[PDB]
């Protein structure tokens, strides 16, 4: 069984990636091929990719897409790019196309957890509390109907790239220049404050099993990328100091909506908790697996080994595909 | 300004893509070559590609995906993909990957389009009148709220493949059952019967232009893959007759469904009228271009004749890439 990992990527979140890769690589137990893609979208293989590895970033590859890879000596595909063109469909339609089995969401269930504002509408509809936001279309005014303080994002990003905390509605201008530099649509989200984060870790075919629930602690103004994974400035607490109810809503909050859209392999979905009221943040359908990251210590906390944490994410992709 | 014209497609509507395809080669006036799906997923070009499209069908290609073309020759890439992989996302995330312009839809207003319960999700959402209806996945008991007569469809479907109309609670399983072996996914709607069928074009980047609004009249039981597609079954009314009120509305709440779903390119905007009562029934983000389809009427009573059609998509398609 020979697995190819994809890494790295055009997204603001390539050196994430990478990262994420040197987790899996460190403990998946096939045969595993690593696959960059660099920040130009050139790809890296063999000795340049696990040389752009150790480098944790890859400014420029050598293959135009589609590259000259023998897919045909692989068995499954683990796409363990983060964001744009890798978290989104896209690279999940190539996958399809291809014939190939592969690790994760579908094309449908990828494109709609990106996108902050479509997978907020899909959820609101189907009872799940989600924060009160609207979205903006870039060159169009914002029609902001709640108060400030403000969260602005581009619809699809990860890692709080391009996310500003907008205090006063004097700085919403600014704040949706920057969030307009990665996607042409953006959401204005009521920000939560105080808030607490929690996350917690699904695994399955569209009916999910799901980890304990964990807390993500910080001094930052939010979650920001710096804090997110900078050693030591996340307190990740597993499992959460949560309350009995509290915590168990999570777990069916996230299983209903991992289930209403149709996700396979996994996800980590994420929860603000404020005043004592849930809110379903975001779902994260290839969640990262740096040193700093939640989801793979979320499932080695509820009796699920690292290891086999990424047999079954592999199996799982077998499964599926017949 | 070369376009690559893909065709065929492994869904049910394969043969409709070909009948599409025809039609978008004899009026496009761009240079353009054709690729062909074949049913079985490996793809067909050059003379092999003219072949199949005369065939009218081509179970069996020659190439694995990805297929031995240069995609850099194109300026833009044309998906005439009806249904399953081919409308749903999965073409244009390749697309998108090889950072070519492509006529409609993206991936997430593909795949939400071509999704008939998350559609009718993120529309209810956003305050469109809807039919009532539930998914039913494939091993689960299906719960319906509503008392028959249902629609049973795939979740996934296009011109009518799989749809049965139900009129008694017993005749549910087979319906399911059918409706399972397109998709892992079946909604159950609440029938409307009578009905009125309207259509409307849209042309443009999520904030379209609509077309005159046309009507569909047939005397089967409903819009079924052989009303659509035998000659002269189907009426195709344009403009349909309606008040002008009613015309602004439909034109309208297509407008709106478009943006709220960030389409772009194009779409026809379907809708179920119930005695004056209005609900939006589907977005179709790669509509048919054959012999006895709508899209290009609608367009045509608008003054935009077929070429100049065709030549939007292609510079709408040009206008996303770049730029945006
Ligand atoms: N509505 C909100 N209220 C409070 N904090 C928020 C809100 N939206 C975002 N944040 C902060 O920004 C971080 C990143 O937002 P998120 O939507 O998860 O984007 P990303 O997918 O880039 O992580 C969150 O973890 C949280 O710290
Ligand atoms: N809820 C409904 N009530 C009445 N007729 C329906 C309903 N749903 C579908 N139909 C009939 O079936 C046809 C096809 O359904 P539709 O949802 O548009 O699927 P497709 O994408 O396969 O065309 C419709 O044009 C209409 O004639
Ligand atoms: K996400
Ligand atoms: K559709
Ligand atoms: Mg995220
Ligand atoms: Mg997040
Ligand atoms: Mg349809
Ligand atoms: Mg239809």
């Amino acid at each position: 069984m020979r697995v190819l990992l994809i890494a790295g990527g055009v997204s603001p979140e390539h050196e994430v990636s990478l990262l994420s890769a040197e987790g899996v690589l460190r403990h998946i137990p096939f045969p595993t091929d690593l696959a960059v893609i660099a920040q130009d979208g050139r790809w890296l293989l063999g000795e340049k990719a696990l040389t752009a590895l150790e480098a944790k970033a890859a400014p420029e590859g050598e293959h135009p897409f589609p590259p000259p890879l023998s897919w045909e000596r692989y068995d499954v595909v683990f796409p363990l790019l983060h964001g744009r063109f890798g978290e989104d469909g896209t690279v999940q339609g190539f996958l399809e196309l291809l014939g190939k089995p592969y690790v994760g969401a579908g094309v449908a269930a990828s494109a709609l957890c990106m996108d902050k504002d479509l997978s907020k509408r899909v959820l609101a509809q189907a009872g799940v509390p989600v924060v009160p936001w609207v979205a903006v279309r870039k060159g169009e005014p914002p029609v902001v109907p709640f108060d400030p303080p403000f969260f602005v994002k581009p619809a699809n990003t990860g890692s709080s790239v391009g996310i500003s905390r907008v205090e006063r509605f004097q700085d919403l201008e600014a704040a949706l220049a920057l969030a307009f530099r990665y996607d042409e649509k953006a959401v204005v989200e009521k920000a939560l404050s105080p808030v607490r984060e929690l996350e917690v870790g699904v695994l399955g075919n569209v009916f999910g099993e799901a980890s304990p629930v964990g807390e993500v602690r910080y001094e930052a103004p939010f979650y920001d990328y710096e804090t997110k994974y900078t050693p030591g400035r996340a307190e990740l607490l597993i499992p959460a100091p949560l309350d009995p109810g509290t915590q168990e809503t999570v777990q069916e909050l996230a299983l209903k909506a991992y289930k209403v859209l149709g996700v396979r392999g996994m996800a980590r979905v994420d929860f603000f908790l404020a005043e004592g009221e849930l809110y379903l943040n975001e779902l994260n359908t290839i969640p990262g697996f740096t040193p700093t990251s939640m989801y793979p210590r979320l499932f080695e906390a509820g009796g699920v080994a690292y290891p086999e944490l990424l047999r079954r994410l592999v199996e799982l992709a077998l499964t599926h595909h017949h």
